[PDB]
C-alpha cells in the first residue's frame, strides 16, 4: 500500500500539510475529514493531465466505496462530495448543455458590463468601515462577492444573513453530523424558492434567464437550476473572498512588494495572479472517480477511486515555477500559468468576475487607506477548520 496524510479538519499548519502533499505527489493518498481515503494530485503537470484524461470523471456512479455504502450520509463533507446535478457533477455532452448558459454570462466583455455596478459596492463598502481596526474581512472582503453573486443569481439580500449562517456549517469540518442534511435541505430550499420567484416574476438575472431558455425543455431541469444556483453562490463567494483576504495578507507581510504596486512599479493582477498561485482561497477540489486504472508518476489510481485536486499544494510545485516557487513574489516569470481555476473543460467560468472583484476591490482599498495594516502579528491569522479552503477566520487590519 501507501503512506497515507490525514488532512487536518482543523487547517492549523497548510504550509506544512501542502509541503507534505507534494513530498508525497504526484499522486499522494490521503484521508479526509470523517476517515475517507481519496488520492489527491499534488503536482502541477500531472494535475493537468488528470484534468484533461476522459477516464477522470465527475460521475459518483464510477466510486466504488460510494456504490459499498462505505459514505456517511451525514458525512460533513457530503455536500462536496454530492452535491445535486449541474454542470460541476457530469462530463461531455450533459456538460454542455448545463454549463452553456451560464458561461455565455461571465465571458470577459459580459463581466465588464458589471465593473460599474462592482466599483460602485466596493466604494460603498469602504464608507461604512467604522472604527481604527476592523475585520476587514467581515467589513469588506466577504460583502462584497457575496453581494455581486446574490445579484447576478435574483436571491433577495434579505436571505443572505441566513445564507451565511448556513455556509458556515455546510463548509466547517466541526459540523455535528446531526446537522449536515439539515443544512443542506434548507440551502436547496431558498435556492428553490429562488427559481420559484423568478419563474413567476423573471428579472434581468441569470436565474431568471435560465428559467426562461429551459421553458421549450433540451436545456435545464428546474432541480438542476436549483442545483446550479447554489454551485453559483456557493463557487461565486467563498474563493472570491479569500482571494481578497489572501492578497491583503500577502502584501501585509511582504512590505517591499506592497510598495512596488503602491509606486505602480508593479500591477494589481500580478498581485491577484500571484496570489492565486501562492494562496489559491481552494486547497482542494472534490471530486473525480477514475473509470480505468490510471498511472499518474510511478503509482496507479485504480478504477473506482476518487481523487481530489490539491490546488493548494500545486500551487508551490518547484517543477512548475522554479526554486522560488515557495515564495510569494509579484515580480516572478513563471513558464507555467498557474491552474488555481481549473484546467480542461470544468475550469471556472466565473474567473474573470472573480478577477474583476478583486482588480477593484484592491486598488479601491490601498486608494482609499494606503497605510492599512494586520492589526495582529501574522502568526495570529488562522485558518477555519474548512479543509477544501484556505479561509481566514478574520483578518484585523488597522486601517490608517
Ligand atoms: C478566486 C476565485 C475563484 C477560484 C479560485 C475558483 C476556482 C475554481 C476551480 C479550481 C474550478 C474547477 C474545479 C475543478 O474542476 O477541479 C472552479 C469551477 C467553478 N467555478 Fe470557480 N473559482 C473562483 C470564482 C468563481 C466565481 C466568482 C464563480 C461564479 C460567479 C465561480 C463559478 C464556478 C463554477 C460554476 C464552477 C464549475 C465549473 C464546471 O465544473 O464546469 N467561480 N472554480
Ligand atoms: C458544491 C458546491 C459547488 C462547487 C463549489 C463548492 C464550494 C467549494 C468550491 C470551490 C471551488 O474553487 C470550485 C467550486 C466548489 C467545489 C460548493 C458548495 C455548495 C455547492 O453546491
Amino acid at each position: 500500500m501507501t503512506t497515507r496524510i490525514a488532512l487536518d479538519p482543523f487547517v492549523s499548519d497548510l504550509e506544512a500539510e501542502s509541503a507534505a502533499l507534494r513530498a508525497a505527489g504526484p499522486l499522494a493518498a490521503v484521508e479526509l475529514p470523517g476517515g475517507v481515503p481519496v488520492w489527491a494530485v499534488t503536482h502541477h503537470a500531472e494535475a493537468k493531465k488528470l484534468l484533461t484524461d476522459p477516464r477522470l470523471v465527475k460521475d459518483i456512479n464510477v466510486w466504488g466505496a460510494w456504490q459499498r455504502g462505505e459514505i456517511a450520509p451525514d458525512w460533513p463533507l457530503i455536500g462536496l462530495a454530492n452535491p445535486g446535478r449541474s454542470m460541476l457533477t457530469v462530463d461531455g455532452a450533459d456538460h454542455r448543455r448545463m454549463r452553456t448558459l451560464v458561461a455565455q454570462a461571465l465571458t470577459p466583455r459580459r463581466v465588464e458590463q458589471m465593473r460599474e455596478r462592482i466599483t460602485k459596492l466596493t466604494e460603498e463598502l469602504l464608507d461604512r468601515l467604522t472604527g481604527e481596526v476592523v475585520d476587514l474581512k467581515a467589513d469588506f472582503a466577504y460583502p462584497l462577492p457575496m453581494y455581486v453573486v446574490a445579484d447576478l443569481m435574483g436571491i433577495d439580500e434579505a436571505r443572505l444573513p441566513r445564507l451565511g449562517e448556513l455556509f458556515e456549517k455546510f463548509f466547517s469540518t466541526q459540523t455535528p453530523p446531526a446537522e449536515v442534511i439539515a443544512t443542506l435541505t434548507e440551502l436547496a430550499g431558498i435556492m428553490a424558492e429562488t427559481v420559484a420567484a423568478k419563474r413567476a416574476a423573471p428579472g434581468d438575472d441569470l436565474t431568471s434567464a435560465l428559467i426562461l431558455a429551459s421553458e421549450d425543455g433540451d436545456h435545464l431541469t428546474d432541480a438542476e437550476i436549483v442545483s446550479t444556483l447554489q454551485l453559483m453562490v456557493a463557487a461565486g463567494h467563498e474563493t472570491t473572498i479569500s482571494l481578497i483576504v489572501n492578497a491583503v495578507v500577502n502584501l501585509s507581510t511582504h512590505p517591499e512588494q506592497r510598495a512596488l504596486v503602491l509606486s505602480g512599479e508593479a500591477d494589481w493582477s500580478s498581485v491577484v495572479e500571484e496570489t492565486l498561485r501562492y494562496s489559491t482561497p481552494t486547497s482542494h477540489v472534490l471530486i473525480r472517480f477514475a473509470t480505468e486504472d490510471v498511472p499518474v508518476g510511478d503509482k496507479v489510481l485504480p478504477a473506482g477511486d476518487a481523487l481530489i485536486v490539491s490546488y493548494g499544494a500545486l500551487g508551490r510545485d518547484e517543477a512548475a515555477h522554479g526554486p522560488t516557487a515557495g515564495e510569494f513574489d509579484i515580480t516572478r516569470s513563471t513558464e507555467n500559468r498557474h491552474i488555481s481555476f481549473g484546467h480542461g473543460p470544468h475550469v471556472c467560468p466565473g474567473a474573470a468576475l472573480s478577477r474583476l472583484e478583486a482588480g477593484v476591490a484592491l486598488p479601491a482599498l490601498y486608494a482609499r487607506f494606503p497605510k492599512l495594516d494586520l492589526a495582529v502579528p501574522a502568526a495570529e491569522l488562522r485558518n477555519k477548520p474548512v479543509v477544501t479552503q484556505n479561509d481566514l477566520f478574520e483578518l484585523p487590519v488597522r486601517l490608517g
